[PDB]
């Protein structure tokens, strides 16, 4: 449903030095899994029905945040500027989720398709459009479905994004890793959502939703057992994600 737009010649260079660039920043700083929450929030308050919010670099301004669900996201919005301010060519909105992407392979994850000519959008959308943690199965759909109208398949291959990173009790108040390794992107975490509560590792009760639900599980079983079925299933969802109400 795509028709991406046209961008000149100086801005697709843009794109390709800030795609190295971010590279070397993200793996030195060890903030990917930051930058891909970050390219993720940016994009998950996109309504289809009324088509606002989504990945338009709105999340750069103070008023978004200072949203609850967006704890810690200006430390990673003050980490780029720097980097941003050597592209003053490209939208906020295509560096940050050019950032998710890189954040996605630098951790070993798969190359999820990037194509450029977001807008930067002046007006940040209504707080209480991402998804709550306490939930379950319901509220998953709720968001990711009737607001941001993607599939049960994304909302699982998109989970499995938390196999970086962490959460951290002064920014959500849930604390500790999805996975042994979160510099690692991997099918981890379906392979420790099975296994059940191991110490020192985190399940949100967004997390175990997956588990009890008819169409989550089979999904979750498959990218326990088939990584490379993971990595395709994550790709096309986050591609999807970054997409939002871009392009059409
Ligand atoms: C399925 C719904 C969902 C919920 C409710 C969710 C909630 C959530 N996600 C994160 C961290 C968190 N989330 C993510 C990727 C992420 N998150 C996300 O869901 C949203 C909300 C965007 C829809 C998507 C679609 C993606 C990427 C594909 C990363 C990489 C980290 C680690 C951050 C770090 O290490 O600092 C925290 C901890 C924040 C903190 O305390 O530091 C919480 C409470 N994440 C979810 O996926
Ligand atoms: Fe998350
Ligand atoms: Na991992």
């Amino acid at each position: 449903g795509k028709s991406y737009p046209t961008v000149s010649a100086d801005y697709q260079k843009a794109v390709e030095k800030a795609k190295k660039k971010l590279r070397g920043f993200i793996a030195e700083k060890r903030c990917a899994p930051l930058m891909l929450r970050l390219a993720a929030h940016s994009a998950g308050t996109f309504d289809k029905g009324t088509k606002t919010g989504g990945p338009f670099g709105t999340i750069k301004h103070p008023a978004e945040l200072a949203h609850s669900a967006n704890n810690g996201l200006d430390i990673a919005v003050r980490l780029l500027e720097p980097l941003k301010a050597e592209f003053p060519i490209l939208s906020y909105a295509d560096f940050y989720q050019l950032a998710g992407v890189v954040a996605v392979e630098v951790t070993g994850g798969p190359e999820v398709p990037f194509h450029p000519g977001r807008e930067d959008k002046p007006e940040p959308p209504p707080e209480g459009r991402l998804p709550d943690a306490t939930k379950g199965s319901d509220h998953l759909r709720d968001v990711f479905g009737k607001a941001m109208g993607l599939t049960d398949q994304d909302i699982v291959a998109l989970s499995g994004g938390h196999t970086i990173g962490a959460a951290h009790k002064e920014r959500s108040g849930f604390e500790g890793p999805w996975t042994s390794n979160p510099l690692i992107f991997d099918n981890s975490y379906f392979t420790e959502l099975l296994s059940g509560e191991k110490e020192g590792l985190l399940q949100l009760p967004s997390d175990k939703a997956l588990l009890s639900d008819p169409v989550f599980r089979p999904l979750v079983d498959k990218y326990a057992a088939d990584e490379d079925a993971f990595f395709a299933d994550y790709a096309e969802a986050h591609q999807k994600l970054s997409e939002l109400g871009f392009a059409d």
